């Protein structure tokens, strides 16, 4: 039954628009396959079309904002596009229609609206793009009747051995045709949609925008050649229309242009399928897709006071939205340094200089190819996997598809080599490598990141324990697929343990350290004097200088994170001798948390470092770091610690601002120091965890249980106003807020681990 249910969910989720790096384009989750993409622009001179065209995901002052108000990954969804610079907003419908052999068929509609300030008579160019990479596969453009172009839909037939037989129609679509009295025409036609069918090497079929100008170039090149001059030249739209050539090629150039308000529809049939896919059917279907979110929201996001409100209800559907609709499939080869030079080791005084000078002898190569299906921090910014960004990301998720989130981790922790190792920040292909600086390009295999996946692993055991809709939670209802699932995946999760207590081990026995174990003991590798980026706290302020006999409180309580949920999945799958180990370890870790890390003289935990004297020292910087074993779920619901965590917590002066808890401490001596990232703003990542134990001591008989549960409330409430407060100002959910402000800043569009903020408001974990 697993078997069929991992075909089912194929098949499901087969088609996406997993593009989430340009505003709207499909591609399956097939690594060399058919690609669809939307560009548009205004032209308004002979130079401005350029500089006016859309395709990737940007953010600045021209474009006023974009994200999808509704999205799930099996059904579709509808997506708003607001752009000042072409004066145009656009709607981007795309709908699924399951049937075939060959994961189903799909249509979208583009539309479209002159917004109040843009010129009535706009000429805007569209541009439909597709490409096919494969050996064996082909795609023929059936050409027009008329002489120039296209009156009617544009068919493309293509075949492959993943998709078998598909038609590929763009409509005529709705909207004004400028037509030219030029004498241009006589040879261009007046105006019509019109199609290039090109041939590139498959590798390079990915750079639509570059292929595109390309052909306009040279469109332009003939106008000259041709005596096409300033003396009298055609329209600026006419000379940007390409010369009708449809045929068979990888790349099809689908070109409109509208006058006004403008509107057509993209369908794709899969032949295995029934019938045709239709305009009729797409407005149905889209209809349908709408009311079932409708309903799902409502019983999985059911948001409790004081938050039931309306208003909350839209920022709640545009920041769970934006979540899942950020899905990606990625594909090709990743730049990793495979040399494991020695100085990577980092065992030395001054390691960090020789880190360097082995990273400057850049041995990193290419390897791969591999692929990728994860939602992303950030479209415009960030538009790929990020490994401790994605255990966030997928607890809103798992919520909404179990089944769906488990895919997703599934798909992660294939990446993982043979070391047990998956690289931080996953750039798959020329594509997106074509997004970053080639100097931060390289993964070292040396470098970890927040076990965070583990999380939702935890909420999926807790379930598992206590159509589409059916394949949704099938991983929760059949418990022997569940199980399986974890037997496939417990070898791997154990891998990674084991990876992180070899690569990331922290030195006690070389130093004067007692402690209750001599094992547990962790150091983050790759920090510079400035910098742990491996954390995921970039900047937080950690001992100075960085030593090798640091030890670092944050990383041992996420090992603590991993350990309970090796003794959860273990007792499931029945590894006996497995489970007794990591219960030893769970001790161990507890006993040295407190024996290396607690501070009694400042109250809370505290990384550490080796004297100029050789000693063992705490450094203590007040902040999330300090949290750390609270915020993970370590520390037992009566302890003395906790209660003065809950202290440091609530008080005013050191992390409770009005907006949540910020990263650093107010009396900090680093407090908004250098980039100031990780020094004072308020994340919602951390907040969430917060809030998570909160109400997880505040549910339970103890003695802090009625300080946790006003903590609680008002840490929620806190939280959940000041992101609905800037979203409601400006549209976007930020990377971070401002603590004295109450201002969004850094990343937009950050949804983002921000968009944990269905969660906290539907509440009961
Ligand atoms: O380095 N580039 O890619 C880069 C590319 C361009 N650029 C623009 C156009 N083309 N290229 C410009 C600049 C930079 N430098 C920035 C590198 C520092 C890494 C950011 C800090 N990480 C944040 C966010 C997460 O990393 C992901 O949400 C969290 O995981 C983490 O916890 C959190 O602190
Ligand atoms: C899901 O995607 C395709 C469709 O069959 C296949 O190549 C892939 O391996 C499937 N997953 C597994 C592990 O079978």
């Amino acid at each position: 039954l697993h078997s069929e249910i991992g075909r089912l969910n194929n098949q499901s989720l087969l088609w996406g628009p997993y593009r989430p790096n340009i505003y709207f384009g499909t591609r399956p989750r097939i690594g060399k396959s058919l690609m669809t993409g939307l560009m548009w622009g205004k032209i308004e001179s002979y130079t401005d079309f350029q500089h006016t065209v859309r395709y990737t995901c940007e953010q600045n002052e021209g474009m006023k904002g974009y994200g999808w108000d509704e999205y799930d990954p099996r059904r579709g969804g509808i997506q708003s596009i607001h752009d000042i610079q072409n004066g145009l907003d656009i709607t981007t419908s795309f709908v699924k229609i399951p049937g075939g052999a060959h994961g189903g068929s799909w249509a979208a509609r583009i539309k479209g609206t002159l917004n109040d300030d843009a010129p009535k008579d706009q000429k805007t160019i569209v541009v439909f793009y597709v490409s096919q990479e494969g050996e064996n596969s082909e795609l023929e453009a059936v050409p027009s009747e008329n002489e120039f172009g296209y009156e009617g839909d544009v068919i493309l037939k293509g075949r492959s051995e993943a998709l078998g037989n598909y038609k590929l129609v763009v409509t005529k679509g709705k909207g004004v045709i400028p037509q030219s009295d030029h004498d241009l025409s006589r040879l261009r036609g007046p105006g019509q949609t019109v199609v290039q069918s090109l041939t590139y090497p498959d590798e390079v079929l990915w750079q639509a925008k570059p292929i595109l100008f390309q052909q306009l170039k040279a469109g332009i090149d003939w106008l000259v050649e041709n005596k096409y001059d300033v003396a009298d030249p055609p329209p600026p739209w006419q000379v940007y229309l390409l010369a009708n050539k449809p045929g068979s090629g990888n790349v099809h150039i689908v070109q409109k242009v509208f006058e006004g308000d403008f509107e057509f529809d993209i369908l794709f049939s899969s032949e295995s399928a029934g019938k045709e896919v239709t305009s009729k059917d797409l407005e149905r279907e889209v209809k349908q897709a709408t009311e079932v979110f409708g309903e799902r929201f409502a019983r999985v996001f059911d948001l409790k006071a004081p938050f039931q409100g309306d208003n909350y209800k839209k920022f709640g559907k545009s920041m769970f939205s934006n979540l899942i609709g950020g899905i990606g499939y990625f594909y090709g080869h990743s730049l990793v340094d495979r040399s494991y030079a020695p100085e990577y080791d980092e065992e030395n005084e001054g390691f960090w200089e020789d880190a360097a000078e082995a990273r400057a002898r850049h041995q990193e190569a290419l390897e791969g190819p591999y692929e990728l299906f994860t939602s992303i921090p950030s479209r415009p910014f960030f538009p790929r996997g990020f490994l401790w960004d994605e255990g966030f990301h997928l607890l809103p998720i798992a919520d909404w598809d179990i089944d769906l989130a488990l895919e997703i981790i599934k798909s992660w922790y294939n990446l993982m080599d043979e070391d047990g190792w998956i690289a931080r920040e996953q750039i798959l292909g020329a594509e997106a490598r074509s997004k970053v600086p080639k100097e931060f390009q390289t993964q070292y295999p040396h470098y970890a990141n927040p076990p965070t996946l583990f999380l939702v692993l935890d909420n999926f055991v807790e379930r598992l324990r206590k159509l589409d809709e059916t394949l949704s939670t099938a991983s929760v209802d059949n418990p022997e697929v569940g199980l399986e699932y974890l037997r496939r995946l417990y070898p791997l999760l154990r891998r990674q343990f084991d990876w992180f207590r070899k690569t990331q081990a922290g030195d006690i026995k070389s130093y004067d350290r007692e402690a209750y174990s001599t094992k547990e003991a962790y150091r983050w590798r790759g920090r510079t004097v400035s910098h742990c980026l491996t954390s995921g706290l970039d900047d937080y302020p950690r001992p100075q200088p960085p030593h090798p006999g640091e030890l670092h409180v944050d990383l041992m309580s996420w090992v603590g994170v991993m350990v309970k949920s090796l003794i959860s999945i273990g007792s499931l799958l029945g590894a006996t001798e497995d489970v007794e180990f990591y219960t030893k370890v769970l001790d161990a870790i507890e006993h040295n948390l407190d024996d290396l890390h607690w501070s009694e003289k400042e109250g809370c935990y505290c990384d550490a470092t080796i004297d100029e004297f050789e000693e063992h020292k705490l450094v203590c910087h007040k902040g999330y770091i300090s949290l750390f074993p609270f915020l993970t779920g370590l520390l037992k619901p009566d302890s003395p610690k906790l209660g003065k965590l809950l202290a440091l917590i609530g008080d005013e002066s050191e992390l409770w601002s009005p907006y949540g808890l910020r990263s650093l401490s107010k009396k900090d001596e680093f407090y908004g120091t250098a980039e100031n990232y990780w020094r004072s703003p308020v994340w919602i990542n951390i907040n969430y965890l917060a809030i998570v134990q909160l109400y997880n001591i505040a549910t339970q008989d103890g003695p802090y249980k009625e300080t946790a549960r006003d903590l609680y409330t008002r840490l929620r409430k806190n939280i959940v106003e000041t992101v609905y407060r800037n979203w409601e100002e400006t549209g976007f959910a930020w990377e971070q807020y401002n603590p004295e402000t109450g201002k969004g800043q850094r990343t937009q569009h950050f949804t983002g681990w921000t968009s944990l903020v269905v969660k906290i408001m539907s509440g009961h974990h």
